[PDB]
């Protein structure tokens, strides 16, 4: 998984 | 926006 | 919160 | 693997 | 807080 | 933003 | 591996 | 995994 | 605080 | 920003 | 190794 | 595993 904050 | 992933 | 399972 | 954020 | 599983 | 990677 | 941040 | 604070 | 399993 | 790489 | 950070 | 302070 991945997460891009903005 | 964030983006999520997975 | 969140959650990526994977 | 997993993610989790709070 | 956050958790990355790998 | 910050970016989370697994 | 793992990765816990706080 | 990793992380990327900004 | 943080942790990196390896 | 800060940089952690497992 | 492991990486510890407080 | 590794950490850039900045």
């Amino acid at each position: 998984g991945y997460v891009l904050g903005s």
